[PDB]
């Protein structure tokens, strides 16, 4: 019994009521006013991993596997009133952040009105190290290096909040400094506070022409705070223990090289790390390396200091000739953009990692760990196929060798293979 | 060996195959047909908090802190076939909703064909109270009032489902009524059912010209249902216990003023709350207040009724002269839109809260709680800087004073400071 | 003291810097280049359920209820460089996927360059069965059939990863085959591997003209793997036990018809399922049916094989005359598109389910389960109102009858009613 008069509707046009808008899609969406006042970008990244691995990587030394998303970010960011930016990256694979506090890769607000100086607030990784500054989309090896695993608090947000100032300097350098509160309380409920500094001199800072040297410093205050002091490196093999899908389960060997899961309040106070970075690129050839040293300083006399030192060096070469992109803002490498659309770009890489842990609190042998300094060396050799700007397929061989620590089989080395399908939008 | 013929592609235009579309961005995205048949809006809100607090707010009285996102909503909403709307707001900070049932601020469908009458279905807060009706983007104080904390079931969805009818009445009033199922079962697995009514007379209902009086009623049936009867107010300080980041941990004092965590099935049945609201605004000056009273009625003779009464009153003044927006649809205040683009808008506020809990089931002193009526008063004094329509920076001082309840230090008062950076898109 | 020169800004136009773009909205958003190289689609589905049920569906036989979202998907998908697609569907109701590994309905990458052959990778349901292939938006009954509940591993992703090849064949058939790793490890940490095949002959494959016969096969290797072998059908009543809101709680009877929650490593190895499908449609009338049989083969001599057999048959008729859509790609039914905009489309359906479980490991009676074959029959009778393309409102009556298993009241049958409000965008 419902009825209505019919209408002739205007069709086909797309307009706006404010400033002219430009819209773009490469699989996601970008919308922006041409006066630069407002913008919105929806994107993301999918990293689908399959790996198999044995020896030291597993407890009994037999072959385990893993089938998981390393990352599955949805990424929302935008600009309002020209100078105010936000970026919210949440990880559907649940590898980043937590159930309690949100699965954030990033949730930040940045004021850019003092360009080149930026002021950044919210939940975001502190700036320590070149490989960490580099987007996880474009890190050359499948996982970041083992030296960071000696003190991963230096460049993770740990479910807290921070404030950072950063700037490029005269088109030849980049500096950042920040303070953060991390999610661990002392006996009064006051969070661990942390300071970071990073400074890079990069007189050459473009794709295929990079010369880069930098320094990093991180400090945190653990006064009267119970915390996990364990150093537990995965040595390039994420699948030994990971969220986002299937892993090695009870047979994964993510081993404790030093420290303990529950260091009591009052056991430690000062924790500091110094780092160096260096990078060079000429056309398709690049070399980069980082070194860091940690001192976790005991407070109570019953406890001894824990020290650790580590480094990596990486060679990479684009067989098809393209350069790795480089950005002075953030002093970081970025993507490879394929020149040949029919075969894509093909990149080979080798990274060597070396770490040492000195924990004088270990005074007795266990079944798998000998008194003294524990050590590991890792080799990561692989290929990245950039099919196009959106899709990257990778395969890598990973090998590790240890000293004064084994798995239950007595293995002092292990190896594995990892394959990844990545889609960026 | 792959090859193909080259093409000349048409570039630059943006069109549609249906009715004309208008697109907008202020940091998010809106897309809508001009015939009002279809629309889509992607937005959200980030609320980044840092606070420090002591006295009654902590167990030992020493200073704790908190560094967390109060809310981090992603907001998707749209219209189809003119009269059918959806709204899905999910909270990445995990402060709203749950791991079991979804982190929903809202997941609703609304039929608007009977305009001004709306029919709303799904998971959404029942309509009780002016400050609750007001968007959490634009609530003047950093947290909502303590009177609601006496019975927070009246205007939370508790992971259930509901149906609501609402309407404005002759451009002078607003009414709503709803039924909901809440996520708690009786011994047969049948959910707690709840009824809400709200009615407001607002003959003046525009920004800078408001006169508003209203009544609220809520009822729920707890027959044969085990439930948490605790009244545990945070008294303006979210950081004593919160998700979305770091809080006061084991030293936070979110104290139980009355009730118990596990009231057995059969202990209570009727639970009802009556409320009043009043608001007035003239230009940049506004005053608002609410009062409510709860009776939780015992069923089994071993149990005594629990009663509670509370109110708040708030003064607010925009120093820079702008009015608080007001909407008759929902009978609620909304944002401040800054007039001066160089300095933004500056707002000062004071809210006073007063609550009383009468629990005759408490018959013996504990170390921190005395037999009789427990009471609290709170004062919230602060500044909101609306930098622009998207960004609001706040700072507030909060003080509380209690009667017949203390922390472990014997403190009967406490205070703290909270700062927030908010970004809306 | 801040000041600036004023500007005249160009307003109103919407353009792009690349190939021409077409944008669309029906409540969500689609953006695509006209050369088919790039596209993006944001959509989703909300399924709001309320049900009441008693008898066998509850433990004591009294009436329970449920008020929950069955699904609340946000759906992001797109195309890049013509031949590379992604699809990421995450479920805000937390009914799909997990807290540990992500709430994915789907997270996949598809290469389509070998059209009609597709290559699909990531986390997605293996292809077994017509009703499972059919979108959950458009499955006719409120829940899928009970035969699938006899072996739900055959067409669920179980938080793992997979690779699938599929193709239509000469506009008369459809085939798919895939391998997957499922999230359960043997004692070495190696995941359960699974193979699927599906093949359908559908010489008539359009809306209102369907003739469809198909075969399914699934196999998994459980060697040295501890696993949950329970068969626990909900028999059409989701609310007896569900996430996404309120359910029957401790009085829900999702009963174990066979198998055990912790079958030890070494107890079983081969697990295989064969299935048949058939479908026919002429205008508004459709008939479909599936049959499957499972053999879970014991490894260790202490264990006996577990077998199960089940089928369903469904009649459906659109009273208002419209056809159910059908797609050869995926060999599946899809939506009903209403022809009359004032009253929508009205569909009646009846589905009959029949299952039998043979578990010779059950050698003693329990209080509710008798030695021998357990059986259930279910009847699902209901109405779907397609208000418009976006909104579907459903109501259904469900009845079940069991053999050799009861609830605690001794009930051998039960019934219930389910209502759903669905919004697709």
């Amino acid at each position: 019994l419902q009825h209505h008069h019919h209408h002739h509707h205007l069709e086909g046009t797309v307009t706006t009521d404010g400033a002219d808008i430009v819209i773009k899609t490469k699989g996601g969406l970008e919308v922006a006013t041409t006066d630069k006042e407002f913008s919105f970008k929806l994107g993301g990244r999918l990293q689908a991993d399959y790996s198999r691995f044995d020896g030291f990587y597993t407890k009994n030394g037999n072959t385990a596997d893993a089938a998981y998303f390393r990352r599955a970010y949805i990424e929302l960011g935008g600009t309002a009133y020209k100078d105010w930016k936000y970026q919210i990256n949440f990880d559907l694979s649940h590898n980043t952040g937590s159930s309690d506090n949100g699965y954030f890769d990033e949730a930040s607000v940045t004021y850019t009105g003092f360009n080149p100086v930026n002021l950044k607030f919210g939940r975001f990784y502190p700036d320590f190290g070149l490989e960490k500054a580099t987007s996880s989309k474009w890190v050359t090896a499948p996982e970041r290096n083992a030296a960071y695993e000696l003190a991963d608090w230096i460049n993770t947000h740990q479910d807290g909040m921070g404030a950072q100032v950063n700037s490029t300097l005269a088109d030849m350098a980049y500096l950042s400094a920040g303070v953060s509160a991390k999610d661990a309380d002392d006996s009064d409920g006051d969070s661990v506070k942390q300071f970071n500094f990073r400074g890079v001199f990069a007189p050459m800072h473009e794709a295929g022409n990079v010369l880069h040297v930098g320094v990093n410093y991180a400090y945190r205050d653990l006064d009267d705070t119970a915390f996990d002091s364990r150093i537990r490196p995965r040595l390039g093999m994420r699948g030994i223990a990971t969220s986002g899908g299937n892993d090695a389960g009870d047979n994964g060997n993510r081993a404790t090289f030093g420290g303990v899961s529950n260091s009591p309040a009052g056991s430690y106070k000062d924790d500091s790390v110094w780092g160096l970075e260096g990078a060079w690129a000429m056309g398709p050839f690049s070399a980069q390396a980082e070194y860091l040293a940690r001192k976790l300083k005991a407070d109570d006399n019953a406890y001894k200091d824990i020290k650790a030192k580590g480094y990596y060096a990486q060679l990479a070469y684009t067989l098809t000739g393209e350069s790795r992109q480089y950005k002075l803002e953030g002093a970081k490498f970025d993507s490879v953009k394929p020149e040949n659309k029919e075969i894509g770009a093909w990149e080979v890489f080798y990274r060597y990692d070396n770490i040492k842990v000195e924990d004088d609190n270990v005074v007795a042998d266990t079944a798998t760990r000998e008194v003294g300094d524990t050590k590991a060396k890792a080799h990561n050799l692989g290929v990245n196929w950039y099919v196009n700007d959106a899709v990257k397929i990778s395969a890598a061989y990973v090998k590790a060798k240890t000293d004064k620590i084994t798995n239950n089989n007595g293995d002092d080395d292990g190896d594995g293979f990892v394959t990844r399908l990545q889609y960026v939008f």
